[PDB]
């Protein structure tokens, strides 16, 4: 059978950032209030329910700008972009409703349970 | 410090070779002689040398088709574009050639390594 490569996915990943890094190949800006953050529309749609129901639709597939709602806080999808793009999640106090909130909102499962575990853990 | 999340990597990866599955913001086609193979830009750059080179340089960022040196065996391409989307490969005694071939082209020196070390234990 086939060859198993255990470090390709996360080798992947860091290359995908750092072409985020770089702003080669972003396609799409999300409007977080007064922030604005580039990104891969591919990446966010593999990362978040939210942005999968965006772009997976014909309608929307092409939109360049998308205006989150205006009561996300610009820290805590900043914390969450960085997330989809590194496996690494920035959880402390000061943060977790902030970020969990933008998690529910942004309808990353995973995000939301291991955000029910820090605050279960504290 | 940072939770670290160890199946994101492998679950982003994941998500883009279904996107791909359904030709969902794939941007290019490699032509490999007869045969044509749609792909996702970031994605071959992140695991190929060679698409690196294409398209970090402007001139050639925003090209839609990608014709592959005519020598290139379709089958090896296509086994290392699957390998570049779930890493996992393909090797076998039929093909180790003309996939080791392919991956010096496409300049993918951990596949290259790896041919190397399945040769070695023929
Ligand atoms: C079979 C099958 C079913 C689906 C929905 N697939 C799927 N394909 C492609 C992508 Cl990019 C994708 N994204 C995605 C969707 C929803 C959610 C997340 C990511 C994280 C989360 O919490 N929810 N999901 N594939
Ligand atoms: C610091 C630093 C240096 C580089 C070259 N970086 C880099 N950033 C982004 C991408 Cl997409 C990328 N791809 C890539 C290039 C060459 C090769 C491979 C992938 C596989 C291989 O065998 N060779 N490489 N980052």
């Amino acid at each position: 059978s086939q060859i198993q490569f255990t470090r390709h996915a996360s080798d992947v990943l860091l290359n995908l950032n750092r072409l985020r890094s770089r702003d080669i190949l972003t396609d799409v800006v999300i409007v977080v209030s007064r922030e604005q953050f580039r990104a891969h529309k591919t990446v966010l749609m593999a990362c978040s329910g939210l942005f999968y129901s965006i772009f997976t639709d014909q309608l929307k597939r092409n939109l360049s700008v998308i205006n989150l709602d205006p009561e996300i806080n610009p820290e805590g999808f900043n914390i969450l972009l960085d997330f989809m793009y590194t496996s690494r999640l920035n959880l402390r106090e000061g943060n977790i409703m902030a970020v969990m909130a933008t998690a529910m909102y942004l309808q990353m499962e995973h995000v939301v349970d291991t955000c029910r575990k820090f605050i279960k853990a504290s």
